[PDB]
């Protein structure tokens, strides 16, 4: 079975599938497009956007349903049906998440002007904070420190990814939140994910 | 094996959940919560929002995690491991067509005010386009009239409920996708949609 899987040079929406490969131990190809080389390619992507999975020359679109297809194959989706739905229930919400903190994510990514502290203030940290309060009573339900069930999921792997990065520049992410910084660094001392972050591609996004 | 699903009264993010129980022939509570109503039961839902499933008392919320969740235990998420995928991309994204029509959807729901018919003309027919001429790409790889294998699929249910929906004010909707026409056609040609259809409650969204 041979894997590439196609994004621009940044983590972005590509990351979580990255790390489920490394947690598989499953090579594949990590091809990274330039902004200048994308129109060339574009065409090739069943909806003309990033990510994009081959899996033996079959094209598959749109991170969350990669990212899923990856888990299932590796055990990282959920351990029973039910499971798996509360697993996709969350990242469906994380996704929400985002879609929500777009103004503060367009400027503090420079495709937008605007007051960035600003944004933080009342864009990104209320959202955090619903989103956040949620998780948290997913943790306080499981009692083995993962979101659903007993191991990882990747909905483990998108939580504490977005978390550790955000508390990069925005130290009070954590403030109200211990559970939430808790799973972030339990998750981030699994020793292969440890390993791929010093070692990946270091970029801006 | 007792399923409830809530929503509020209307089609919406429900309905296609629905179809999947008319499909299987499955009976399930379909409980729909007034306005007035709304604030006493939100607390209940896992992240404050509707459609919720209850599964034999467990609670599971995100539309598409639910009809995914239901697609499976009937028969309707894709006939392997691959095509799960594929239909998990179509749904992805619809969803993303969904989101980019958000400022036409929220005047032609009386939610905000606006010009209907520029955001009809600017907003809406151009994300159609874009989203239709992607589904008719899959529609002519598949060449069993589905959008992915040979039988139906939930990614089937959502392209032709929304594409027969738009269709009653948005009369030329199928300009220049007669495949996609074809497919809605189809797919309400189904004996137990089609009454689903004509029995269910008749409301505006
Ligand atoms: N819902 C999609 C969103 C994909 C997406 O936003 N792709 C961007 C990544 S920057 C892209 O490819 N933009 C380039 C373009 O649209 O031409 C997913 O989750 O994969
Ligand atoms: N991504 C969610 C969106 C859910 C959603 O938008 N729910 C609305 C339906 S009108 C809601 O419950 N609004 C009431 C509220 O937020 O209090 C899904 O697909 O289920």
């Amino acid at each position: 079975v041979h894997y590439k899987l196609t994004y621009f040079d940044g983590r972005g929406a590509a990351e979580i599938i990255r790390q489920i490969f490394v947690l598989a131990g499953q090579e594949y190809e990590d091809i990274r497009l330039s902004h200048d080389e994308w129109p060339k390619y574009k065409n090739e992507m069943p909806f003309g956007q990033l990510p994009v999975l081959e899996v033996d020359g079959k094209k598959l679109a749109q991170s969350f349903a990669i990212a899923r297809f990856v888990a299932k194959k590796f055990g990282f989706a959920g351990k029973c049906p039910f499971e798996e739905a509360l697993v996709d229930s969350i990242t469906d919400q994380y996704k929400d998440f985002i879609n929500e903190i777009r103004p503060f994510l367009r400027v503090a990514m420079g495709f937008a002007e605007g007051d960035l502290e600003k944004l933080s203030n009342e864009v990104f940290l209320p959202a955090r904070e619903k989103f956040f309060g949620f998780m948290t009573n997913f943790l306080k339900e499981s009692k083995s420190g993962y979101l659903v069930g007993d191991s990882l999921t990747f909905a483990d792997l998108y939580l504490a990814e977005c978390a550790s990065e955000f508390a990069k520049k925005t130290p009070t992410i954590f403030d109200g939140f211990p559970e939430i910084k808790a799973h972030a660094e339990k998750v981030r001392s699994n020793p292969a994910l440890k390993k791929w972050i010093e070692t990946r591609p270091e970029t801006k996004f």
